[PDB]
């Protein structure tokens, strides 16, 4: 019934673009919507996400996050490692990269979602969601060498799968974070499962 | 460490605009990126609400009410939790109730509300309540749900039962071209992973 007639660009950024799309709403009548997209795409996505779960022996198993100043948010978010693929990469080779050059941790493919809509009333960026599990007991995760790019500056918080929601509140009231969505969300159904 | 500089716009629509973020990185230099932002957020502790509408009724497994919608961002249709703004002076489960008995017809009970948590913080500043509510589905109120689609707004109800929520996800995926939210996909694979 929906569809696209015609985008216009508004702005074009080194980075982003702002554009006014034409649509047919299921009347037939036409419509305007104001999109957002990134310039950077080829790719079955913008990026990837990293769902890591750190396996070590006799410890809880945790999710192992990154904390970021973000320029939009204004200030230090909690969120998945994550970033764009590129050019030519699969999925699953970003995320391994991402994974890292963030936390410095090497890890193993468990699973890939399709490609997943970040925030769908605004903009048409999408990610793979990368479920890896981290060996914490090989050796080559025992003092993980994080490798940030030019101007990245990432401080790794490993927290408990068990507990995470209730871990991530209590970082979130003492220390004037924001938590990302998929983070919260990851964390909600945790707790709600069974 | 960081903090940002300036903010300048470089191009305003009716409902986002674009601006040219000035920060200082961790180094002491000064470091720029574009930055999408809302028009239109005043007082709300967030732009906006998603609802996790948790269908119980009696003699049945617990769903997860779902929706679906063309997105003209993403020049398709997606399946999300139900989701709106917040309207100025509404609270975030105001919002979220109201939200939810538009796109869905069900009347909810507040379970949870979260933190203000970040969409897609390397790209913007938008940010929602993660609002859980559950929907008694053996009251009459709830029996034959009518949903109040808004002004262009047209929504199909989607039920799945949390036990195997990721698989009915990729179950719709495999069958038609649709994308799944990340925050939705996100909660499917932690159903997943307890
Ligand atoms: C109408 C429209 N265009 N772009 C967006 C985003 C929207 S919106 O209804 O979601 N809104 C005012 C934030
Ligand atoms: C550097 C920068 N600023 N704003 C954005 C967005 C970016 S980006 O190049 O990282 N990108 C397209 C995701
Ligand atoms: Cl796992
Ligand atoms: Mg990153
Ligand atoms: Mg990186
Ligand atoms: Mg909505
Ligand atoms: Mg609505």
């Amino acid at each position: 019934k929906q569809y696209i007639i015609s985008e216009e660009l508004i702005s074009e950024g080194k980075w982003v673009k702002l554009e006014k799309t034409t649509y047919m709403d299921p009347t037939g009548k036409t419509r305007t919507w104001e999109s957002v997209k990134r310039t950077t795409r080829k790719q079955t996505a913008d990026g990837v996400a990293v769902i890591p779960v750190l396996q070590r022996t006799l410890h809880y198993e945790c999710i192992v996050l990154v904390k970021q100043f973000r320029p939009p948010m204004g200030g230090y978010c909690i969120e998945f490692p994550a970033g764009l693929i590129d050019d030519g990469e699969t999925p699953e080779a970003a995320a391994l990269r991402e994974l890292e050059e963030e936390t410095g941790y090497k890890g193993d493919i468990a699973e890939c979602s399709p490609a997943v809509c970040m925030d769908p009333g605004l903009s048409n960026c999408t990610i793979h969601i990368v479920t890896v599990t981290i060996n914490g007991d090989d050796a080559e995760n025992a003092r993980p060498k994080p490798k940030p790019g030019d101007g990245e500056f990432v401080e790794v918080i490993s927290l408990p799968k068990n507990d995470l929601l209730q871990r991530l509140d209590a970082l979130v009231a003492e220390e004037h974070l924001t938590v990302d969505a998929r983070v919260y969300s990851y964390a909600l159904a945790l707790k709600h499962a069974n």
